[PDB]
């Protein structure tokens, strides 16, 4: 069975409300090292790869695997149901018709509990294999959520340029050219606002921004966002919730 | 003759804000005692019970009974041009066309005054009996807010059991079963955020969830609601405004 | 050649959503003394009239005249992406295609360059003559946007009266008659809630509040706003964006 606390809501809250405006279905795989997500959104465009792993969880327990078949908008009225500071527990068990939920308030002891519904998901589960990739940016996730955001506006496309110094999103709309270049950028006393560019070659590559945008709404679980460039594999665009779990999204560069 | 002064409009804007919802044309009832509403919500399912009694007003006076036809939507558009620390002073003749609306500004010495047209609108006034209640749920009205708005977001009922230890909120919905398990709770350092519920007898009934959430569109009047069952009269939810004043809503369970 | 630098990018943000609501196709009219604009709204109503003089920028050049084709919706999609506190430069050429703006953020340098496509906008430019005003009204920007607001919810018209004493915003409306009434005030420790009025003689005349309202929108420009009533000439509406620049609204008053 599982069995699986999470200190505060708000993580498991911040992730479902990352991934469900692009997957509605999709099954969360419970076993020995934790709880993934693996799905491709709606349009089968862009892949999303979650891993909660069990030293994110306090504590965490699942003998067995279990595929939990999930509607993240009726998932997202439950969650909603827990603050952000609740105490979460999810429970499921062996050929489980419901995952149970209970959220447990820090002071007044209201205790919230949910029986949700499973559903019957057929599975994809690409490979993800591993890469080593041309370029890799770290840079702060608002910055990079305004940058998607600005540019959107103005473009359905955005070229983006890695270079050792730094990295230049472009794009031509109705309206004209626009570019925005950030160069490598340390501050000592502000480490988080840190620029970091990690090149092993040149990586000029267009990119939807409207997937983009999408994969932003997961800049609430981690103030870095690490965008990783290749030039023979998808973009990865990486949100480390904590130094165990991840938050990733790939797309393929456009291809005429 | 009419003549009511509130030391600050916010107590009226907060009113009207709260029963506007649920009705449009209603009488205020103006005599001796201050200044009462009874109305049914447009769906005649609800009862709506207001007193603003002679205590709130500073100064109160009304030689003779007024009954002021009002539409609360064109009331509405008149209480947003007050500011919630204005002092507000409501004037109507015997036999009024109009209702006199004053708003002075505290510092700038800005005078607003509007005459708001009055309508023929027939009263009901049902009577309201004296009612000893099988339960009595005291709780801040923000969490009671919580607890309707996250439930209505999955169902259309929910039923309100009723113990010596504590309350639950149960539906279901087609996305599962929920629950919202509140027990007593007292905080010496925070006593606002009490929960107080005192039991004569055990009583568990459904109510329309829709109605719940407009009823708490009154809890900024109060930062505790008190919430009446009883196994033979309507619900009964209290936002009392002050010591004297009070904004009732009242609503009959659910039978088949 | 045009290149003219602002210290922060909000101020031309602020002109930009000052005018676009009114205004979609216009000229910025560049020379030595700065750059301006004078174009009537869409339903040519009202005159809007911008002059950004050469001292509001930091440094300023324009050897030439020129006449910069803009469509405001196009460009606020371009200004969006700069922040309120980058250093604004706009560049042009003689005869220019584009429109050149360069976004520099203050400490992560990112630097943001757009190439904003011109087009072929017919100018107008009314002779806009000296006036000698009957009554001048200086108040707070924020309490006109609220008056005009809070009447436009009543009424299509509202009727200003100046006096030596004070000024009198008066409507009527489907729901009654409504009015505020301001008076000379002055705060020594708040001088900028004063409200000073100049009358050389009475003037009482109605105009559209609809208009008014999108007047309003300038509000973000300059803590007091500088109402100009004519007995003879269209109502000036005065936002002083510093000592040097201004966006003005022109109205004329309603007559049968």
């Amino acid at each position: 069975m599982l069995e699986a606390r999470l200190e505060q809501a708000s993580i498991l809250k911040k992730v479902v409300d990352a991934i469900k405006d692009l997957v509605q279905d999709c099954n969360f795989d419970c076993n020995d090292s934790g709880i993934a997500l693996q799905a491709m959104d709606n349009s089968h465009v862009a892949l999303v790869s979650m891993m909660l792993k069990t030293e994110t969880f306090s504590p965490f327990r699942c003998d067995r695997n279990i595929a939990l078949g999930v509607n993240l908008t009726s998932l997202t009225k439950v969650l909603r149901a827990a603050q952000n500071e609740d105490i979460l527990t999810l429970k499921a068990e062996d050929a489980p018709d419901v995952l149970n939920l209970v959220f447990e308030s820090s002071e007044n002891d209201r205790i919230s509990e949910y029986d949700l519904k499973l559903m019957d998901i057929d599975q994809e589960h690409l490979g993800i294999p591993d890469t080593e990739y041309a370029a890799t940016i770290s840079m702060p996730s608002s910055e990079f959520k305004r940058i998607t955001t600005d540019l959107m506006a103005m473009s359905e496309s955005v070229n983006i340029e890695a270079s050792k110094d730094g990295v230049k999103f472009s794009c031509q709309g109705d309206i004209g050219n626009g570019s925005i270049t950030l160069r490598q950028h340390t501050n000592v006393d502000k480490p988080s606002e840190n620029i970091e560019i990690e090149l092993s070659e040149p990586v000029s590559l267009t990119f939807s921004l409207k997937y983009l945008v999408n994969f932003c709404k997961a800049s609430a679980l981690s103030s870095t966002v690490k965008i990783c460039l290749s030039n023979e594999v998808p973009l990865l665009v990486e949100y480390n919730i904590s130094a165990s779990s991840y938050l990733r999204f790939y797309l393929a560069p456009k291809i005429g």
